[PDB]
């Protein structure tokens, strides 16, 4: 059906997504004569990328790429915020029949590149260590994103043709947070002078800036030098 | 004073942090004979890293590094979740008197490496394009983190000695979100069978999994192939 559905669990403050991408998948695999395991990896990257593309806050494109020292040294899917997808895989050898994700890629990484329509490019990387792509990607999110995130990816055949789908769950940012408010806190915070920040006690810096707002302060943490003597 | 303070704006659901890091800064600059602009860059990276280290959800360390083709080809600060900091800068030439961030580093990048005590390493990168480090880092966050984030960094001298400080604002993850709940949604979501996901209509997949929860569904998005014919 090739559609991605967005939904919100009102009571848990968690968003979810579901995508089945299979007419798109066929156009991506079409006339490349990819062996089977390669076909599956791409079907999986396709779902992953489509699910991530939907979480984008700004217009731009995202690429989720696998590269390594294995028979399949490259697999990539690139998608934009309009859900237009494309990709390829490069093979250079020994693809065993029941290739593993680790077997296909070998020693490698999962590289995610986010290019905003406006601004500049960002790229993030984690070693490929999970057994599954969904698992590798959750490793990436766990280290790079505060909001807990889960990915579920399925692939198989339907009507003898390739088909795949997947779902995502991500904690939402607090309801309370208004955009104009956050911006106000920031503008306010920027009125801090170097001298005030560097010479006055912490509490005073805080009431001088935020006495109008309700603020809970926690126990401070000593910052110290990491010695080698 | 070398302490980092955490606080929460109860009504806006935004967390904030404030750090002054100046006895630590002296131990980092001590006996390296760094020119002035280099001293400042490191004071700035020190505050940035200390502010980020506090946002860590798990134990581990974080490094914020600048590398480029300028007189100061390398500057790094590494900190752990216990706020122990360390670092260096490598100079290889022409540091003009009033060196720019762009002047010092030249053409380069901001590289952030997050190494969990347990798991594996993650690294993210953006080109160095902002005029200030705080600005470069906000570029990084804008592309890699859903939760809006702002950084304020100040450096100067106090008692003739080097001193620096900074503050952070970050939207919090929704209050509603319980950990055990998110986990329940996930376990539930994982009971989806490939065949159900790939053969059944989207709505049915959703009520079969989530009929007990209150769920708002939004208009689907067509996923399509990006053509070149
Ligand atoms: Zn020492
Ligand atoms: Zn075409």
């Amino acid at each position: 059906h090739d559609q991605l559905h967005r939904y919100l669990f009102e009571n848990f403050a968690v968003r979810g997504e579901l995508v089945t991408v299979s007419e798109t998948l066929q156009q991506i695999l079409e006339n490349h004569d990819y062996p089977q395991p390669v076909k599956n990896v791409l079907a999986e990257l396709l779902v992953a990328t489509s699910l991530l593309t939907a979480t984008l806050k700004f217009d731009g494109d995202i690429t989720v790429q696998l590269q390594g020292d294995g028979p399949m040294n490259l697999a990539v899917i690139n998608g934009n915020n309009n859900q237009q997808m494309r990709g390829v895989a490069r093979v250079q050898g020994e693809i065993p029949e029941n290739a593993d994700l680790k077997t296909l890629v070998g020693n490698g990484y999962v590289v995610i590149t986010i290019t905003p329509s406006e601004g500049e490019r960002y790229q993030g990387v984690v070693g490929l260590e999970g057994d599954t792509l969904a698992a590798c990607l959750e490793d990436y999110f766990m280290r790079s994103e505060q909001l807990p995130t889960r990915l579920f990816i399925r692939t198989g055949d339907v009507d003898g043709k390739p088909a795949a789908g997947g779902m995502l769950l991500q904690v939402m940012p607090a309801q309370n947070a208004q955009q104009d408010d956050f911006d106000h806190l920031a503008t306010l915070t920027e009125t801090i002078k170097t001298e005030e920040l560097l010479t006055l006690p912490a509490n005073e810096v805080l009431w001088r800036l935020y006495h109008e707002e309700e603020v809970t302060v926690y126990d401070p943490q000593d910052v110290e030098f990491k010695c080698t003597c």
